[PDB]
């Protein structure tokens, strides 16, 4: 079957080469967001641990920011290898909110059987663009990935979040695509809420060392969406522990401030016997941020130090900025790690400056790009990028989600493809 990407997998190439010898296969049509003319798919999360998955997003009626919301989906599955003997994803269980318009920021972790989903609610829209009037409530649904005929609260049901241990924050919520977890305590990528007045920074910790016209205030400016924010928001993990009576608290733990930027979007995965994190750079800081987690709790990663993966941004921040500016923009493209004795990623990237396009499959290393692969065409609009790998027959695969803009019908659509990691240089 399909399994984690633990223990001894087959050989992957290791050298740097132009030779085409990724070939991704394009497997969107085994989840339901191939799509209807009149509507658009958006918000879209994926998540994969031991041969099962979580997908969630949301379609909207019309435009693809101010649309009418129609319906959130939440599905779990199992990842299969279709006789072709290439990994896919089929769902056995989905469930839809009552009220598509109040779930945001859902994230998801796999332990024993189930899928355990934590989301925001909100009656203000996304919490992160009003945050002062979001009433900071969560949620959180149990799916099993093998749902059970007639099967009650088994099959499908809601936990209650009766109490938030979240230190000297105002809020916290989930803020990332999935976690990890941990025999048997649930880690969600998550973000703190601080009231900016209350955001201990020495300024003089703030890199301004030949960066021209980049004062140093900029660091702790850039930590909330505005320079004048009421909130600054800081990353970290929500603990919540299944075996903790019946109401099981959530806790919230803060990221270390090594390197730090602006909460935004965050993953933490296992690779290899041992848990990586990685956080999308929202912010000045736009060279890739992930890296081998040196402890979970307190949190602290040891980032990698990467000198060739960015990601696009505007005209503040574009690709490649590493000085200090005030600013908020970026976009969400992880990177899932399937060599440690060399430290390799793969990951899908928008190869582009200050646009998000050309989205470009690459593997690679702190230094080196060993090799790519294009995914749609060069002017190709994209945005959230999601890859989780794993093992098929002791042989690494990787299935990525690429927001991609479909030029026919003028919206964005999820596609999902499957990558085999080469076991030699040459085709
Ligand atoms: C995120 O979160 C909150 C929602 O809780 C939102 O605040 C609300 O925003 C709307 C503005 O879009 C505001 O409604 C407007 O209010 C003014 C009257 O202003 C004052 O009146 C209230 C009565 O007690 C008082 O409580 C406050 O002092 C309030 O400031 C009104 O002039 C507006 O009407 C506009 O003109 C035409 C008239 O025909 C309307 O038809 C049309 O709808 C117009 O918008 C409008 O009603 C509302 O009062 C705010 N709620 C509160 C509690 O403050 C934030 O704006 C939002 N922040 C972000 C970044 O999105
Ligand atoms: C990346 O570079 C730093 C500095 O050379 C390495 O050492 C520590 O890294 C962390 C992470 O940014 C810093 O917060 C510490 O101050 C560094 N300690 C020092 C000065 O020795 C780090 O090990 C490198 N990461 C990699 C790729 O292993
Ligand atoms: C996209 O942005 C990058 C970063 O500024 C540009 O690449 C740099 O180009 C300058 C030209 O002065 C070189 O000195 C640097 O070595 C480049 N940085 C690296 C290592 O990539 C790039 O040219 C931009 N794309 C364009 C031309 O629009
Ligand atoms: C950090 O440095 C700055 C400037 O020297 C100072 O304001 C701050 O007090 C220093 N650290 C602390 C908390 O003492």
């Amino acid at each position: 079957g399909v399994s984690n990407l633990v223990g001894l997998p087959n050989n992957i190439c290791l050298q740097k080469t132009s030779n085409q010898i990724l070939k991704p296969k394009l497997i969107s049509y085994t989840l339901p967001v191939v799509g209807q003319s009149g509507t658009c798919i958006t918000d879209p999360l994926l998540a994969m641990d031991e041969g099962y998955f979580a997908y969630s997003h949301l379609e909207r009626i019309g435009s693809c920011s101010r649309g009418v919301s129609k319906q959130r989906i939440i599905g779990v599955g199992e990842v299969l290898d279709r006789g072709d003997e290439v990994p896919s994803l089929f769902m056995t269980n989905v469930w839809t909110p009552p009220n598509p318009n109040t779930v945001y920021h859902c994230s998801a972790v796999y332990n024993n059987e189930f899928y355990y989903v934590l989301c925001a609610v909100s009656t203000v829209g996304d919490p992160i663009l009003n945050s002062t009037y979001w009433s900071g409530s969560l949620m959180m649904t149990r799916l099993a990935v093998k749902p059970k005929s007639n099967g009650g609260g088994y099959n499908q049901h809601q936990l209650a979040l009766r109490s938030i241990e979240k230190g000297r924050y105002d809020k916290v919520m989930p803020y990332g695509p999935s976690g990890i977890k941990q025999g048997d305590t649930l880690y969600f990528p998550a973000v703190g809420f601080l009231v900016r007045t209350e955001f201990k920074y020495n300024d003089s910790n703030c890199p301004i060392t030949k960066c021209q016209y980049s004062k140093p205030e900029n660091c702790r400016l850039s930590m909330g969406i505005r320079p004048n924010s009421h909130y600054i928001l800081r990353s970290g993990l929500l603990k919540y522990n299944l075996s903790d009576g019946e109401n099981p608290k959530v806790v919230f733990i803060e990221i270390s401030d090594q390197r730090l930027s602006i909460g935004s979007p965050s993953k933490i995965y296992d690779s290899l016997g041992q848990p990586v994190f990685y956080q999308a750079s929202f912010s000045w800081d736009t060279m890739i941020k992930f890296g081998d987690v040196l402890t979970v709790n307190p949190l602290v990663v040891n980032w990698r130090n990467n000198t060739v993966i960015s990601r696009p941004g505007q005209s503040q921040c574009p690709r490649f900025n590493t000085c200090p500016e005030i600013c908020w923009e970026g976009v969400y493209n992880d990177a899932f790690l399937i060599d440690r004795i060399n430290w390799i990623s793969a990951g899908v990237f928008l190869d582009s400056n200050q646009t998000a396009e050309n989205p470009v499959f690459t593997v690679f290393k702190d230094n080196e790009i060993l090799y790519r692969a294009q995914l749609a065409s060069e002017d190709t609009n994209a945005q959230k990028t999601i890859t989780n790998c794993f093992l098929l027959k002791n042989k690494i695969w990787c299935i990525s989600l690429v927001e991609i803009y479909d030029t026919g019908d003028n919206v964005i659509r999820p596609k999902l493809f499957a990558v085999k990691i080469p076991e030699q240089c040459t085709a």
